[PDB]
């Protein structure tokens, strides 16, 4: 065929019942994940192929950067709760990875002040069960396909995109190739 298990994606042999339609885990810490968001763009490039009425989900992971990394899984649920996903994905992944002045959920907080959320309403976010209960569906869906890596992206919790097997000399088709493949895949 021209799409083939095995190739630019590859099939659970544990199809995750219920799961969302399209669902990205990523790091702020993950150096591929960095170049997902910035240089190639992908959640956005997969959206904008996608048929209409398929929800979009993205989810943070704790396995890297330890306490941290937990910290950061918190923000994303503050961010997913208060809908301020596009205003701290980039400071996020910078402070992380370009100017390394993320050292500690205060700096993780700043960067949402920086960004125009209010302290009082971080704060709040931050604690509240709402935000708990995000953080839980967060390590549930990543637990659900018994995640060890990043970036990753599953379609309809049966199949996972597999990037390594597309040519990565032109990054914008790689993108295509990626996102046709989503397309692809979520028509199966």
């Amino acid at each position: 065929a021209q799409y083939e298990d095995g190739k630019q994606y590859t099939t659970l042999e544990k199809p995750v019942a219920g799961a969302p339609q399209v669902l990205e885990f990523f790091s702020f810490f993950c150096p591929h994940c960095y170049q997902f968001e910035e240089v190639l763009h992908i959640s956005d490039n997969v959206k904008k192929k996608l048929p209409e009425g398929v929800k979009m989900t993205k989810y943070h992971v704790n396995f890297m950067g330890g306490d941290l990394g937990k910290d950061l899984t918190q923000a994303w649920a503050v961010a997913m709760a208060l809908g301020v996903e596009d205003k701290v994905t980039v400071p996020l992944f910078e402070g992380v990875q370009k100017t390394q002045t993320i050292r500690s959920a205060s700096d993780i907080r700043d960067v949402f002040i920086n960004a125009g959320i209010k302290g009082e309403e971080y704060d709040a976010a931050w604690n509240s069960f709402v935000v708990k209960s995000l953080v839980a569906q967060q390590e549930k869906a990543a637990a659900d396909v018994q995640l060890r890596g990043v970036p990753a992206m599953f379609v309809n919790g049966k199949y996972q995109l597999n990037p390594q097997g597309m040519d990565t000399s032109n990054m914008d088709v790689f993108v295509q190739q990626y996102a046709d493949t989503v397309k692809y895949l979520s028509e199966k």
